[PDB]
């Protein structure tokens, strides 16, 4: 009957544009309505903002448009002794002040099959890039950057593909930077250099250069956006994890806390 919270970012972080305040419980919180009402946000400059749950477990806040740059944000997770429902209650406090970083919006254009990011709203790079192959196509829309890793076996099945189904696989990849919960990811493919730049080929990655993962890895960071455009796929779900920008803001704002 106790529940504890957990607050991300992580105290101290800077992160991007993108990242909205995450607050997971380890179980299901049966009055929303509580749990919103014990968590108080501030920010400076002050910005409007407003909570919508991702799941019974995870519920988010944002504003209405990505992060000024070098807005400062206060997270008071007043959770100690409140009555979260269903008989449990919860179990402390938590908190995390963070920041926001420069402003880093990636655009992957199918059109062109040029992953560019923009820094500030300037051009730092340009990367030719090999997305999502017809029929598993990457999905349209805004991502926020999660996750890093300089090695990972990317494993079909840890998303719902078996390994040993006529469409899984299971791969040793290098520089990977993961864009949404359902596993896309940016990440160093030096088998398909020749496609990149012209020929999607990929089960929904977006394939870069080794050099041009790498760049990406130590420059885009939790919280930046990755853009999506002008693909075959529909839309990246906005309760994928990563995918909250999707979720238009007058549906964000009336929130779901009654469901």
């Amino acid at each position: 009957h106790l529940t504890m919270p957990y607050v991300m970012p992580g105290d101290g972080e800077v992160v991007g544009v993108g990242e909205p305040v995450a607050i997971r419980f380890d179980e299901n919180i049966a009055d929303r309505g509580a749990a919103e009402k014990a968590i108080k946000i501030t920010t400076n400059p002050p910005v409007e903002g407003a909570f919508y749950w991702l799941n019974n477990r995870e519920v988010r806040w944002r504003p209405e448009h990505f992060w000024k740059p070098g807005t400062a944000v206060d997270v008071a997770v007043n959770t100690y002794g409140v009555d979260l429902g269903e008989g449990m209650f919860g179990e402390d406090n938590v908190q995390t002040h963070f920041t926001i970083g420069d402003e880093v919006i990636a655009t992957a254009d199918d059109n062109t099959k040029i992953l560019t990011v923009r820094v500030n709203g300037e051009v730092v790079k340009s990367m030719p890039t090999s997305m999502g192959k017809d029929s598993t196509p990457t999905a349209n829309g805004i991502y926020i950057v999660g996750s890093r890793y300089k090695h990972i076996i990317m494993d079909s099945s840890t998303y719902g593909v078996p390994v040993n189904s006529p469409n899984g696989y299971r791969t040793d990849v290098d520089w990977a930077t993961q864009i949404s919960y359902s596993g896309v990811f940016v990440h160093s493919a030096p088998w398909s250099v020749g496609a990149q730049g012209h020929t999607n080929t990929s089960h929904g990655c977006l394939n870069v250069s080794p050099s041009n993962a790498q760049w990406f890895y130590d420059h885009v960071k939790r919280g930046d956006i990755v853009e999506v455009v002008n693909t075959v796929g529909g839309t990246l779900p906005g309760i994928d994890g990563l995918g909250d920008w999707n979720i238009p803001w007058d549906q964000w704002r009336a929130g779901n806390a009654k469901a």
